[PDB]
């Protein structure tokens, strides 16, 4: 909980003592909502959810399906993103996504049970039959929509972006696979909208360049501004900047 200050202190621009206490307590409750739906989410009416949710601007991703190429749904930690995949699995259908790897096992297996009993097909980012991303590749090329949780990877192999004013580094997943694929890289986000829930689409990322940093920056930024729109949304109570952190790679 107190990393989550230190995070929303980044989100708003002010010191940690100085973030408003309406805002930490809004923040709290709505991780705890996650929470509190992730678990009576498999036994509730995903038909109904599909039929009564809507996402802004889904036609994006449906007119990048209508092309043939493929779609990088890449959203932040915001609101139920569990939620938006019933909605996707109730009005197109199954997507595949990857999971890391969670010990102890069961856990693992537990969150990959989970998911499945969303209807998702989970790729397990270690010991699985073949590397994930190819995986993810071949779901493209078939002109199917792929979801990954895009805006924290700070590992050796996460691009480093300007996030809020500092330094913090976001999975190259999302860019790698609109160049291999050129599937459009659509910025997503959710959020809580009272007792419901809010999800909206953006307009997809040039992806021209073909530079991994630049597009990951792109996204950095989009997420960064969805996050100032819904700042209690966004329950990241895992270090997320650079400075919280201590060791190398």
């Amino acid at each position: 909980p107190e990393q989550l200050r230190r995070n929303l202190a980044r989100v708003v621009g002010k010191p940690p003592a100085d973030v408003p206490d309406d805002l930490i307590r809004a923040s709290l409750a709505s991780y705890a909502r996650y929470w509190r739906e992730a678990f009576r989410l498999p036994a509730m009416d995903h038909g109904r959810l599909g039929e009564q949710l809507d996402v802004i601007d889904i036609d994006h991703l449906w007119s990048a399906l209508d092309a043939g190429r493929g779609a990088v749904l890449a959203l932040p930690h915001s609101g139920n993103w569990d939620m938006a995949g019933v909605w996707l699995v109730q009005n197109y259908g199954p997507f595949t996504t990857v999971a890391e790897r969670l010990k102890p096992e069961s856990l693992y297996r537990r969150f990959v049970e989970y998911r499945e009993s969303l209807g998702f097909e989970v790729l397990p980012l270690t010991g699985g039959e073949r590397p994930p991303f190819e995986v993810l590749a071949e779901r493209l090329t078939d002109n199917r929509p792929i979801c990954l949780m895009a805006e924290r990877d700070l590992t050796r192999s996460g691009v480093q972006v300007d996030f809020f004013g500092e330094a913090t580094r976001m999975p190259a997943g999302p860019a790698k696979l609109a160049i291999e694929t050129g599937a459009a890289l659509f910025p997503v986000h959710c959020w809580f909208e009272g007792d419901g829930w809010g999800m909206r689409v953006y307009p997809e990322l040039d992806t021209s360049s073909g530079d991994v940093t630049a597009i990951t920056q792109a996204l950095a930024d989009r997420f960064a501004a969805n996050i100032a729109t819904y700042p209690a949304d966004w329950h990241m109570l895992q270090p997320q900047w650079i400075a919280d952190l201590s060791d190398e790679r």
